[PDB]
This record gives C-alpha cells, structure tokens and sequence, in this order.
DNA sequence: AGGCGTCG
DNA sequence: CGACGCC
C-alpha cells in the first residue's frame, strides 16, 4: 500500500461515526474518501494535495494534515481511550447487535462479553446465538471446509428432491482462499414469477439439513431467506470444527441469473454496478433487471439468459466472478 | 442499491 | 407500520 495510513485512519474514523455516533453521512464520507485515496497514484504529502481529490474536502484534509505533521490524529487517540466508545464498538462485533443495541447495552452498564453472558435477558434470539458463538463466528473458513460444506448441502439437497439447484455463491464463487459465511443460492421448478410463493421449498431443505445436524441454530427464517448456523461433523476423536454462519436464499427459477449476480459479486461491487444501472436507465434487483422509465418509474423486467446478458444491458464489460471486489 | 425478516 | 441489522 502507498497511503495505507490515511486510508486506515479514515476507515477507523468511519466505523466510529457509525457504530458510535450514527452519523451516516460522516461515515459515508470517510468511506468515499478512503477509496478515492486508495486509487491515487502518488504518495500524499499534504492535506491540500489531497483536498483536490473528489470525496475529500476541508475536515478530512485537516485530519490528513495533522496525520502527516504528527504521525497520528488526536481525535482518533482520544476515541480509542474513551470507554463507552470501545465498548459500543465492540458489542457491534456480535451478530444481531448493531449501532443502537450496542449503545443501550453500554448505557446500561453492559460492556463486555461476560457482562452480556450475565444479561441474556436483554438480547433477542439472534443476538443470543451471536453471543453464544462470538469466538467461532470470528474465525475464517478455509477454502476446503467450504467444499465439504457444499458437499453436504448439495448431496442432501437432491436426496430430498432432484429438481433442486444449489449454488454456494458469496465469496466462495469468487475464488477466495477463506470465507466469512457460506452463502448458498437455491432454486426449484415450483418457484417461479407465475407461482404464488412456496414457503415449503426452503423449509424442506432446512429441516433436512437440521435433521442431519448440519444446521444447528436459526437466526432468520422465512420463505426466501434463511440465516442460521451450520457445522461440519466431528470425526470421532477429533476437535469439532467451529460453528459457521450460513445464508440460504430461494430465487425463482425464471430469475436465477439476477440471483447469482447479486449473491456473488461483492457488496461494494453490487453498489457500483447497481448504481451504473440507473446511469443507463435500468434497475438491477436480485430478481429482475427492469429499465427505468422516461421519467423514473420502472416497468416490466427484461428477460435474461445469463449474467452476461445483464452486464450487456448496461453497456458494461462482463466481469468474471473473481474480479468482483 | 436494494431488499428480507425480525422486534415491538 | 418504522426502525433495526443484515445480506
Ligand atoms: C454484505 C452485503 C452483501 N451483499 C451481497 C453481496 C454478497 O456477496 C452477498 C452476501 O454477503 P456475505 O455472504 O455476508 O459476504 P461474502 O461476499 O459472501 C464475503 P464473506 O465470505 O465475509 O461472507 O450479498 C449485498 O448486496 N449487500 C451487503 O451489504
Ligand atoms: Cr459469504
């Protein structure tokens, strides 16, 4: 990295403006600038040089100026010392606990994991499971464990019904050496635009994975989406593998491509691509890609027979899953 | 960007 | 329903 310290600084300032202050704009800004700066070809030597960059104005230039001057930033240093801040920020690491919740738990004297482990009566189910697996939900999933996971999901999926098409998208499809959470797309001939929404098509799969005791817990659970916890079998006389996070989405059969596009790419990549959609008078959704009208309102979706087709609609160059970050 | 599912 | 927290 060339300006690592300034990007690192601005991002730390970003989390703080979200998790602690909940000033979305002051978080988006430190975010926008951090990227505009990671791109910048030369080493930044001053605040004004950097202010010429779009996405960085006077309050960010000032902090850059102080960071170059002194090898640090006071505001960052104080923030790191403030107990209520490091507390609030840390509770966010628990899945289920976001900005507001972390704040109340801190406001009420709950700050640590153990404190939380002594006050489960305040957490909801999701926050509780998160608290239950705070250490395991941290560890990254190697590329091989994801394969073994995919093996169990894929196998059992057909065992129930052969007409099921499962695709472990997310970071895995992109070719990552490790993964945060196993994202699996699912589709079936009974689910279509013309259908009337089948809640059993996903439930059937979950109960089957639960029966085999792969999916242990259940965070979210609905018709299309399922957020939960899964786990690989403990081969006799070996330490059981960590409990991972697993999302399962049920995309209509005739809208599959919108599904894999969305579920694969990248959060940021989707942000950029979907933004470019409106740029071309289109609206990319994970079910359909319908063009924005001659004034705003989007009409009927444009048929798609490949991710490729989607990239073509927005006059954009196709990005093979691996270059979506 | 854009949406699903939960809590009260 | 709106806010949340998440993907
Ligand atoms: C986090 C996030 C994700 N996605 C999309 C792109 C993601 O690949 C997919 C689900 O995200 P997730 O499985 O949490 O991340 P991953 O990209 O699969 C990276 P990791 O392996 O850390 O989960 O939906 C979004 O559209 N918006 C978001 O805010
Ligand atoms: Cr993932």
């Amino acid at each position: 990295t060339l300006n690592g310290g300034i990007t690192d600084m601005l991002v730390e300032l970003a989390n703080f403006e979200k998790n602690v202050s909940q000033a979305i704009h002051k978080y988006n800004a430190y975010r926008k600038a951090a990227s505009v700066i990671a791109k910048y070809p030369h080493k930044i030597k001053s605040g004004a040089e950097a202010k010429k960059l779009p996405g960085v104005g006077t309050k960010i230039a000032e902090k850059i100026d102080e960071f170059l001057a002194t090898g640090k930033l006071r505001k960052l240093e104080k923030i790191r010392q403030d107990d209520t801040s490091s507390s609030i920020n840390f509770l966010t690491r628990v899945t289920g606990i976001g900005p507001s919740a972390a704040r109340k738990l801190v406001d009420e004297g709950i700050k640590t994991l153990e404190d939380l482990r002594k006050n489960e009566d305040k957490l909801n189910h999701h926050q509780r499971i998160g608290l239950k697996y705070f250490e395991d939900f941290e560890k990254r999933i190697p590329r091989e464990e994801m394969l073994q996971m995919q093996d169990i999901v894929l196998n059992e999926v057909k065992k129930l019904d052969p007409e099921y098409i499962a695709t472990v998208c997310g970071s895995f499809r992109r070719g990552a050496e490790s993964s945060g959470d196993m994202d699996v797309l699912l589709t079936h001939p009974n689910f279509t635009s013309e259908s009337s929404k089948q809640p059993k098509l996903l439930h059937r799969v979950v109960e089957q994975l639960q029966k085999v005791r792969f999916i242990t817990d259940t965070l979210s659970k609905g018709e299309t989406k399922f957020m939960g916890v899964c786990q690989l079998p403990s081969e006799n006389d070996e330490n059981e593998y960590p409990h991972r996070r697993i999302d399962i989405r049920l995309i209509p059969k005739d809208q599959y491509y919108c599904g894999v596009l969305y579920f694969t790419g990248s959060d940021i990549f989707n942000k950029n691509m979907r933004a470019h959609a409106l740029e071309k008078g289109f609206t990319i959704n994970e079910y359909t890609i319908r063009p924005l009208g001659v004034t705003g309102v989007a009409g009927e979706p444009l048929p798609v027979d490949s991710e490729q087709d989607i990239f073509d609609y927005i006059q954009w160059r196709y990005r093979e899953p691996k270059d979506r970050s």
